[PDB]
């Protein structure tokens, strides 16, 4: 793990725990669609904070 | 707290083990782009098996 440090900078730890509970709630027939749809906008998100960055100077 | 067997059921644990393992080898700058893109290949896969047993139900 010469990798631990990327997964605290990018919250990574947290992030994969809010899976496991999107998961137990919803308990879809397709895991698999669900992860990709909710990543979706996780995705939507992090770009968002990216455009946004892009304006301070 | 029956989400123990829905993650048994679906292997749940293995596959989330695999995405953490994926991310420390590529260490992407877009970690969330990274996995929405990891699971639609795997939701691909998992439309595969679906219809294939569409298929041979009968």
């Amino acid at each position: 793990k010469g990798c631990e440090l990327y997964v605290q900078l990018h919250g990574i730890q947290q992030v994969l725990k809010d899976c496991i509970v999107h998961l137990c709630i919803s308990k879809p027939e397709r895991p698999m669609k669900f992860l990709r749809e909710h990543f979706e906008k996780l995705e939507k998100e992090e770009n968002r904070q990216i455009l946004a960055r892009q304006k301070s100077n």
